[PDB]
This record gives C-alpha cells, structure tokens and sequence, in this order.
C-alpha cells in the first residue's frame, strides 16, 4: 500500500525524484480521485457510504476540487480544505453543529500537516471543532483500521503479507502496524528527523524515498 | 435548591465582572447592551462594593472596548479593566519574546511597543475574520522553525455570543496550533489564576470576599472558584441550559442577568 503525497509527489505539484520509475492508500481530500489521478483508496467515497447508511446529510467544509465526490444538513464533513478554512466557513460549520440534537462531525483523515513549506492539514481544524462543540470526530481514512482493510481487500492481500509506505509516522506507519501490516517511513515529504526516533512508533524500516523502498 | 442567598453572598466586598455576555454582546457597529446591565453597573458603582472588570477581550484594545461600552451608556473607564493584552506584553518583555501576532487589527495598538520582527513565538487572540488559512498557516510555519516553540493564547474560550449567533473564539484556533505543532499554549487571561489575582489586587479585595460574575461556566465560574472566589453564572450571553447542570462546575449561584445579580448583592452582600 502506497501513500501519495510525500511519497510519489508534493502538491502545489512536483514528482519526488525516482518515484515515477519506482511505481494506493491516500487521505487526499483537496481534490477528487479523478483530479488527483489526472495530476499524477481515498476517504470521500468511504465517507459517502457512511453518510448514506446513516441518513446523514453533510455540511461540507471542503476545497472546491473535491466537491464532485459528493455530487438540511444533520452533520459536518471536514476535509483538507486549505484556503476554504476561512473563519466564515469554519463558523458556519460550527453553527450547524451547535443546533443539532445529535451533533456528528466526520473528518477525512486527522493529519497534522503535509509538505508542499509545511501546510496545516485537516487535523488541526478537526480538533478546533471538537473543542468548540465538545464532541469527538469520526475519522474516515488513515489511520482507521477499516480504511487499511478496505485497501488490502481491494488487492486480495492479507495484512501480514502487506507493507505500507508513507511519510506520516503516526497516520501511515503507526496506523498500518496497528492493523497487522509492516510499514516503512520515507524521508521525503513531511518527514522530519525526530520521526525516526518517535516515542510511540518504530517503523519496520526507514528509507530515503520510494525508490529505495 | 440552594443555601439562602444571604448565606451564599455573605461577606462579599468586591465584584469582578466579565464584559461580553454580561454587560453587552458585540457585533457590527459596537454591539448591544444587555437589558438592565447599564443600570446594574451604575447601582454597583454607587454602592460600597468594589468593582473590577475581568475580561479576556482581545478583538479590540481596552481603549476601543471602553469607548464602545461608554457609548452604550456604561459607567466604565480603562483604569477599571483587567484584560489579557497588557499581561501578555509584560511576559513577552520579561522573556525576550517577539511575537507573530495572530490577531484582529482592532487590538494591534495594544502591542505597539513590542518588537514583532524576527518572531520567536506566536500570540493568538480572538482574531475572527483574521483567522484566514494564510494567517493560521503563517503562525504555524513560524512555530515549526523555532528551536523552542512558544505559543501564548489570550484566553482559551470555546465560543461567545454575538448578534449573529454563537461565534468561534480563540480556544478552537489555539487547539488547532497545539495539535499541528505538538505543543501546549500558555494561557494569559481567564481562567489562569494569575489573571484573577491581578484583578483582585487592583481592587484590594481578597478572594474569599470577592465574587466573579460571568457567562462562561468553565472560564469565568470554574476559573474564579479555583482561585478561592465565589462565582455566579448568568443566563445571558453564551449560556446554554446544559451549563446549569455542568458535570464539573457547580456555580455558587445562577442568575438570569447582571441586573438580578446586582439586586441580590445589594440586598445580601456587604
Ligand atoms: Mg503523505
Ligand atoms: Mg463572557
């Protein structure tokens, strides 16, 4: 299983050297799959399924590029929204949640940041609403075990015979290991030196890039 | 039920007042007085009770805030207000800190005599519309390059009431950076004990003879009680009915508004 941002490419985007020739379980939510795949398993379709099953109608706190994936709100769906994380948009999501009988916040990933310099990801804004509303988000995407399992099922491979490759030490590496996989940390993308000596997560191996992997 | 109000308010010589949600609710064109609160302040000033405003207000400078309130009819001077910006400025000076200011323009004047150039920390306040992704990201990028990252937050409130509904305050954006950077903010303002103590010292009243009146069950009420004061929760401002049955904080009393609090104080307090 291959992470995309920080492994194949960095958005902005630009291919990481050696990664095109070296060649997917992604939390990408700024762009639809079609748009991402054009630029080159994702959380939006898995979210769509969960919404349908529960009669949930989302207020979408998202980037315009992923809106296609969701083609009287009773929950909020928050993604890697970037510039769309205006105060107006955040406040509107907040005010929706604060009027619900049963407030539900669905988050597409919980990454802290990604490399582009370093950029704030969905996670910090997820935490803002959790604190503001006094609720816990449901995370669809990595490191949720159902996300990894769906990606494994798509290729017909069990966890003990699979390896995840990623730049996010907790989200990718820790997450995959928790599901019974092996996992490798790349030193491209969001990687910082401390991630190789992380107090909680010891990757099964550390590699400079996808090519070395 | 509750102990008699006369027991509950016995010995109170001083009053710390929250502003937003207690005197007024902010909004476009200077906000709106809460009914009965202008006259309640007047009645307090006339009494022998000592009065201090203990506010986390950080969207506007004290001069601007005090101007807005005076224009609504309040009897209030800058000398009577304890607010976070000056306390933050003192701390920045004592530690050689130079802040990147994640703030509304209206409070920028408060930091006029601080060097923000070559910033070695971030100060986050109630920034409202200025919580753009760009500004949040810039603050984030400043913190991530620092050897020793320091985040100073002017309050940690979740939300406050405004004319346009409940609004996201400083706290949620504080929590965002804490998560993004992997650090804990230093909170200057309520409910930090030093903040309440500075306000008590300004009026020469000890905590066991003081009462805090506020709309924020954790920040105002829980905070004050943790410093040894009594505290009353108002039902105006950001108050929701679940706040009267809060699992952690049991206010010393609940009142509909400042007017009711003042009726009770002048009836039962010193
Ligand atoms: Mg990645
Ligand atoms: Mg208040």
């Amino acid at each position: 299983l291959l992470d995309i941002s920080g492994v194949l490419y960095d958005s902005g985007g630009t291919a990481i050297a050696g990664s095109v020739e070296a060649v997917f379980c992604t939390n990408e939510s700024a762009a639809s799959r079609a748009e991402l795949v054009g630029q080159l398993t994702a959380p939006a379709p898995a979210a769509c399924q969960i919404l349908k099953e529960r009669g949930l109608r989302p207020y979408l706190l998202i980037h315009d590029g992923v809106r296609s994936e969701f083609d009287n709100p009773n929950c909020v769906v928050i993604a890697d929204a970037g510039e769309s994380f205006s105060y107006q948009n955040m406040n509107n999501a907040f005010q929706v949640l604060m009027e619900l009988e049963k407030p539900v916040l669905i988050s597409l990933g919980k990454g802290r940041y990604y490399a582009a310099g370093l950029m704030l990801d969905v996670g910090p804004y997820m935490k803002a609403l959790e604190y503001a509303c006094g609720i816990k988000a449901e995370v669809v995407g990595k490191p949720s075990p159902e996300f990894f399992k769906s990606a494994l099922q798509a290729i017909g491979v069990e966890a003990h015979q699979a390896v995840m490759i990623g730049d996010d030490i907790v989200g990718d590496v820790g997450g995959a290991q928790r599901c019974g996989m092996r996992a490798l940390q790349v030193r491209t993308g969001k990687f910082r030196p401390s991630d190789e000596h992380h107090p909680e997560v010891k990757a099964d191996g550390y590699v400079d890039n996808l090519a070395e992997a």
